[PDB]
């Protein structure tokens, strides 16, 4: 395919030279005459391994050039990929300049372009992006509409420096946000031969998907750091620590404790994060992101609570009530908060858990149920039809197969608050999730 | 094995269950009578599923019983394994009150009994506890001396509440803390049939393992949490997001990024962390795990200044200044910062990178680092031997191969400041690490 490039930097450069290696016409284009005529030149503008030589592969075979001229590169192309900077403006916001600029250059350039055109952003930009700056700018100066005249799209990049090449390669999935069926069809073609998964979503949820992959790279590295210093003064090898951690892959490196939900909670988390973090706050230790979970947790709460009485009738029915399904333990759930947040403010609760309600006749927890949380026991009703029917809010707490028919049949006249996954899809009228 | 359990709650009652299913000898003690009276009868004292069933095998078998005499328990097996609660206390450190009552009890029953016992911990307890607790009060009550005339070991739990069982049976890993060999072998044969790793290692690395588990398990919802509250508000499914991520097993489930080291840096990261919590901001979700990040990052460069600033000497020799080996990138690199830092303080700054070195004269950066930080790059050194010889401590600072050899053979009168993890083993008088 005939492809143009805009912006030949480390993310630019590499898939240029990735590009024109597979077969493609790459025409690269930046503002920047440095770089134009080092790439003509078969020379790597950056030190990355083997990218030199795929520059030069691609001047030799006539498959690779670059230029400042963005009207011929994009009247030369099928597609122009953006891959120009997203650096921070002073205050940490996205910086769009860059991303402006191009968009007006391509609407200028496609004006009399009598062939559909297709724009990729594969530049990290926000949620909204392309909707708000990228379709307006480029349809305003192009007098043609998204969609019916030029196909848009976008491409998040998951490129190491240091290790581009080896990444483009072997990537671990090619995600495509898609307005246009044409364009996502295009970009599946380009990418067809990797070993990795096409991921089509909507463009918002693709930008999301990057900006959360390049947090949690940042999360794993603070926590991995916090651990070292702890462990360092403790007098043991943080990397020892780390390692086996790293030997896990049922809890530690899975997809479990991965889903957007609840609160977490139970007789272990909790007081393990606090008694860790008392540990290092006594050995002189500072760790703000150890030391922001048991905060973060109770927002979480603070959030259902929220969402919950924000529907002008005091008649809650709380689904689940020990910290998990399956299990009886009440100790630090966060339903138990919930539902004294609730008591608290005076709404009428009713609340279903067949397991406490089990420990209540078989067990060793009576006392604690009937002396210690009355207030909340006694809320507890056998029947959950019964706590669908005299309730108008219903609180989705724990995983409990048993509110799946709920979820999938809800009779007339009541909301759902659902704060672990049951609802198949999005926020409507009648069922709102705590992360969707 | 005779084996006696301290502690029937939710982990010990599992243990008494599992350990007895697979033909072993188990007394449970309890100081609840209620606890007791029902494991005498083969009842399960919590909702667990299973449990009652292993429970009541083994009764029927005559393997499992329960009793308030310590003393007897102790007399009439081989290894005690407590399993008490160790809950916060009222300012979130841990409460040692359980188990420094049972480290009596079991050290008067051994003062009683000739031959050799072994004593595990199961329970959760802080790096130092065995050492400064455990092993004292043992000791002090029995008049006898730890590994010598009782055997003395850890052996967390990792098992989960509502699953424990499937839990045992298919643990990530069996971890054991050592001090006699003995108590490690006993603890090894009792685990030798799972289908996972055993990993044996010191008291405090065991300790510390199973609180970082923990933690981890807790910043993982804490991350999900936090990033599917903005994907809601930018009007995403913060699942389907989380989902993709879970799809990437390269980088994001890997143990890339999980070594404790130094300040993340680069070009992406630090500005996509930024822009992300600034949106959140805008959008009024609250982010404290998210919003902590850039604090511990620059708090990770802070603690790198001050172990180099630590020696009483000026010469400083920074091995590596781009952000990463095998790249020449400049852009938001831990490494500049610090030797800025050197700088403002006066230190006698010598750097070696030979990206940098490369990039200075050829490629598209010359200008920046010639015109813009020549402050930094003007302390650039050719030959890795020069920056050596004429410096007294050296800083590892990205994960360059070169600097291998320096830490295997390093030359008499130097201090090294290890920010990677190039050292074979922990902190000496001649080298540190930032996290070992
Ligand atoms: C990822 O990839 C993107 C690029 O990152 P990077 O590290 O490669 O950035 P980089 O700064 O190394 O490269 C960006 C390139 O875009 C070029 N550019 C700026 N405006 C342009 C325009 N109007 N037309 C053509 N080129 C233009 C710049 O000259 C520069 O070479 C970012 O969004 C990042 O988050
Ligand atoms: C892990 O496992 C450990 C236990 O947690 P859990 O959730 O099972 O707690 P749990 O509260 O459910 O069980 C602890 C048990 O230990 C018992 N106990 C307290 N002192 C005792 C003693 N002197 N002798 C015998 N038993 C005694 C309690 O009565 C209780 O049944 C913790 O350290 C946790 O972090
Ligand atoms: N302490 C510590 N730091 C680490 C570790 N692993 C990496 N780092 C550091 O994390 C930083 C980023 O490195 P890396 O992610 O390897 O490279 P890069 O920043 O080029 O790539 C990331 O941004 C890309 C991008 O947005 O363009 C992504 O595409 C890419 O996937 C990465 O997340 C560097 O400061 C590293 O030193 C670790 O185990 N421990
Ligand atoms: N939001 C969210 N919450 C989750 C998720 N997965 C689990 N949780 C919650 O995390 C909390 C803890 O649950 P879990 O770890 O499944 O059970 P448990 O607390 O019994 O076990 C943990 O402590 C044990 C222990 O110390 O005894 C450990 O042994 C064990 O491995 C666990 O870490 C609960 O509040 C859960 O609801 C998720 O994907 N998303
Ligand atoms: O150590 C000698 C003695 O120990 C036994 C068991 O008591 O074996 C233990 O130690 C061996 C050597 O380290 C291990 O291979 C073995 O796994 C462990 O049980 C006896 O086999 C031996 O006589």
């Amino acid at each position: 395919m005939r492809i143009s490039i805009f912006g030949l930097g480390y993310v630019g450069a590499v898939c240029a030279g990735c590009l024109s290696a597979r077969g493609h016409e790459v025409i690269g284009v930046d503002v920047s005459s440095t770089k134009i005529d080092l790439i003509n030149q078969g020379k790597s503008p950056i030190v990355e391994p083997g990218l030199e030589a795929l520059l030069q592969q691609g001047r030799q075979t006539g498959r690779l050039s670059g230029t400042t001229d963005f009207k011929k590169a994009v009247l030369d192309s099928d597609v122009s990929f953006i891959c120009v900077g997203t650096p921070s403006k002073k205050n940490g916001d996205l910086d769009l300049g860059y991303i402006e600029t191009v968009c007006r250059e391509i609407g200028f350039a496609i004006r009399e372009k009598s062939e559909r055109h297709t724009v990729v952003v594969r530049s990290t930009v926000l949620p909204g992006t392309v909707n708000n700056v990228v379709i307006p700018l480029i349809e305003d100066c192009s007098g043609k509409k998204a969609g019916v005249d030029f196909g848009v799209g976008t491409n998040p990049e998951f490129l190491r420096e240091s290790t581009a090449i080896k990444d483009y390669d072997f990537p671990p999935m090619t995600v495509i946000g898609e307005l246009d069926k044409q364009t996502g069809d295009l970009l599946e073609e380009i990418y067809r031969e990797l070993d990795a998964p096409i991921i089509r979503k909507t463009v918002e949820v693709a930008e999301m998907i990057k900006y959360t992959c390049n947090v949690w790279h940042a999360a794993k590295v603070t926590f991995a750091n916090e651990i070292g210093n702890i462990a360092k003064a403790v007098g043991v090898d943080g990397r020892e620590v780390m390692d086996v951690i790293c030997q896990d892959h049922k809890l530690n490196l899975s997809r479990y404790y991965m889903r957007p939900g609840f609160a977490f909670g139970g007789s272990c988390l909790p007081k393990d994060v606090r008694a860790l973090t008392y540990r290092a706050s006594q050995l002189d230790v500072e760790h703000p992101m150890l030391g922001s979970l048991m905060r973060s947790n109770s927002n979480q709460v603070q959030k259902a609570f929220d969402l919950i009485t924000s529907h002008d009738t005091r008649k809650v029915g709380l689904l689940g009530l020990s910290f998990k399904a399956g299990t009886d333990d009440l100790r630090e759930s966060p339903l138990v908060e919930l539902a004294e947040m609730l008591i608290g403010k005076g709404y009428e609760l009713r609340i279903f858990d067949r397991n406490v309600e089990y420990a209540r006749v078989h067990g060793a927890n009576k006392e604690y149920i009937e002396s210690k949380i009355p207030h909340v026991s006694s809320l507890l009703v056998s029947d959950l039809d019964e706590v669908v029917a005299s309730s108008d809010v219903l609180v989705l707490g724990n995983g409990d197969e048993l509110f799946v028919d709920l979820v999938n049949k809800t009779p007339s006249g009541k909301k759902l608050v659902d704060l672990v996954g049951f609802m198949p899809h999005t926020t409507t009228a009648q069922a709102e999730g705590i992360c969707w």
